[PDB]
């Protein structure tokens, strides 16, 4: 069976993107380099946590290939800057408040929960090459291993 690549919209490449202490980037700013965009649903969980720290535990093998990574939520940058307070995340975590940039990669997802219809971040990862264009994709990633997949793949399709 087959599917559908990825479409990222046009104004999907200067989105800007906020960071910390109201600083900003693009996708644009990260051209000539891998990138890996990993969406997870709430910031101070177990699961991001877990995450996040896993591609702490390889971001030597990612800076080696000279690939950088971006976490994202929907948090401000505030409860962003209590998670990276705590955890001390070794790379930016993107505060997309207005769901820009989670519409734009389609992962704000309507499901049936705590008694009602939530929207909300479906668990994705998106790995784009220094031309920009989205290599691969997980969506309703499971954590366990996920970053070691991600670095695998990343090492396939690069060297
Ligand atoms: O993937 S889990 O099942 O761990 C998970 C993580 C964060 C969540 C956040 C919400 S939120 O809508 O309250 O932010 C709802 C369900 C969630 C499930």
């Amino acid at each position: 069976m087959t599917d559908a690549v990825l479409e990222l919209p046009a104004a999907t490449f200067d989105l800007p993107l906020s960071l910390s202490g109201g600083t900003q980037t693009t996708l644009r700013a990260h051209a000539g380099h891998w990138l890996v965009i990993y969406f997870y649903p709430k910031d101070s969980t177990p699961g991001a946590t877990t995450e996040g720290l896993d591609f702490n535990a390889l971001l030597p093998e990612f800076d080696k290939a000279g690939a950088k990574i971006l976490g994202v939520s929907r948090d401000s940058v505030k409860s962003h800057d209590n998670f990276c307070a705590k955890q001390g995340f070794a790379f930016p975590l993107v505060s997309d408040g207005d769901e820009a940039l989670c519409r734009a990669f389609d992962v704000i997802k309507e499901k049936n929960m705590y008694g009602k219809q939530v929207l909300g971040i479906e668990r994705s990862t998106f790995l784009l090459s220094p031309e920009g264009q989205v290599v691969q994709a997980w969506r309703k990633v499971k954590v366990a291993g996920h970053a070691d997949a991600v670095l695998a793949a990343l090492k396939a399709h690069a060297k």
